[PDB]
């Protein structure tokens, strides 16, 4: 997303980013299961 | 942007960003002094 540049800054926010999604996918799991 | 959760992630990621445009903004100093 910045061609090469910012390989450890842009893996920390996906990392981060990836996480929140994960979590709320979890609570949605939580509020409404199958 | 999401309340109260993920207080620490959302530092995180808006400390990163911030070095980014940091970087960024350094860089187009020295191109254009
Ligand atoms: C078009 C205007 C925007 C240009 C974007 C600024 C690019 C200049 C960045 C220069 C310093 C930051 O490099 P970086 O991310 O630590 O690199 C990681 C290692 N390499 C340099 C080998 C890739
Ligand atoms: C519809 C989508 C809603 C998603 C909301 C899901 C929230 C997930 C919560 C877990 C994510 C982190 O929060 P926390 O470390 O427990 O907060 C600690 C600090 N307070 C208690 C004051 C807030």
């Amino acid at each position: 997303l910045l061609g090469d540049f910012f390989r450890k800054s842009k893996e920390k926010i996906g990392k981060e980013f990836k996480r929140i999604v994960q979590r709320i996918k979890d609570f949605l799991r939580n509020l409404v299961p199958r």
